C-alpha cells in the first residue's frame, strides 16, 4: 500500500496473510474456516495467519492455521487475469473474537465513486521500494467503468473494476494482492494488478467480488 497509513493493530480483522515461509499475499476471512484470496497468489502449502498487526514480530493475537485446500476459480486465466479469485479452506477454522472476524460478501455490486478500505503489506514505496512490519490502509474511491478503460493498454474485463486515483500517489501495491478492499462493509475487491504502483493515469485493479457470490457459496458448500 503507497500513500496510506498505519491502520492501527487489528483495526481490520478480515485482513489476513498468506505466509509461505514469508508473507507474500493477503487474503480476507469470509468464515471462519474459508479465505478469499488471489487466484495469482495460489501456492502450495500455504500458512494463513489471523490477527497479525505486526507480522515480523509475535504480538500475541496471532493464529497460524495450514491451508487445508486452496480453490483457483475454474476460469482464472493466469495470462489475462480474467477471474483472479481463490479461495482457501483452512485445516482447522479458526477462533473468532474482536482482533479476528469475518467479512460479509456483497449482496450487489458497489457504485462508482463509492469510498473503500483497501489494506496489505505490500510495498509502501513512492519510487523505489520498501515493505512494512504493520498493516498498512488506504481509502480509495471506485473509479467508472468508462475511467478505467482509457487508464490502461492491458485488456480489461468485466471481472475487474479500478479504484484510487488518477493521478497517481496512492494506490495498492506488490505484496498486497489477494488482500481486501471493502466497500459499506461488503467485501468488494480482491487486491489483483496495476501497471506499477501509485503512477498517474494507472489506478489499481480489483476482482470484482460481487459477480462471484454464488460461485464463493457453491464451493464452501461443496467442500
Ligand atoms: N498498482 C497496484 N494496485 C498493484 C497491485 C498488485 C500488484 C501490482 C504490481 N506491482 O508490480 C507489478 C504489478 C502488476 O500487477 N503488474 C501487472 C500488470 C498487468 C498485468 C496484467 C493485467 C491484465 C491483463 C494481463 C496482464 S499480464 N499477465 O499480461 O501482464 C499483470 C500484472 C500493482
Ligand atoms: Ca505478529
Amino acid at each position: 500500500i503507497v500513500g496510506g497509513y498505519t491502520c492501527g493493530a487489528n483495526t481490520v480483522p478480515y485482513q489476513v496473510s498468506l505466509n509461505s515461509g514469508y508473507h507474500f499475499c493477503g487474503g480476507s476471512l469470509i468464515n471462519s474456516q474459508w479465505v478469499v484470496s488471489a487466484a495469482h497468489c495460489y501456492k502450495s502449502g500455504i500458512q494463513v495467519r489471523l490477527g497479525e498487526d505486526n507480522i515480523n514480530v509475535v504480538e500475541g493475537n496471532e493464529q497460524f492455521i495450514s491451508a487445508s485446500k486452496s480453490i483457483v476459480h475454474p476460469s482464472y486465466n493466469s495470462e489475462t487475469y480474467n477471474n483472479d479469485i481463490m479461495l482457501i479452506k483452512l485445516k482447522s477454522a479458526a477462533s473468532l473474537n474482536s482482533r479476528v472476524a469475518s467479512i460479509s460478501l456483497p449482496t450487489s455490486c458497489a457504485s462508482a465513486g463509492t469510498q473503500c478500505l483497501i489494506s496489505g503489506w505490500g510495498n509502501t514505496k513512492s519510487s523505489g521500494t520498501s515493505y512494512p512490519d504493520v498493516l498498512k490502509c488506504l481509502k480509495a474511491p471506485i473509479l467508472s467503468d468508462s475511467s478505467c478503460k482509457s487508464a490502461s493498454s492491458f485488456i480489461i474485463t468485466s471481472n475487474m473494476f479500478c479504484a484510487g486515483y488518477l493521478e497517481g500517489g496512492k494506490d495498492s501495491c506488490q505484496g498486497d494482492s489477494g488482500g481486501p478492499v471493502v466497500c459499506s462493509g461488503k467485501l468488494q475487491g480482491i487486491v489483483s494488478w496495476g501497471s506499477g504502483c501509485a503512477q498517474k493515469n494507472k489506478p489499481g485493479f480489483y476482482t470484482k467480488v460481487c459477480n462471484y457470490v454464488s460461485w464463493i457459496k457453491q464451493t464452501i458448500a461443496s467442500n
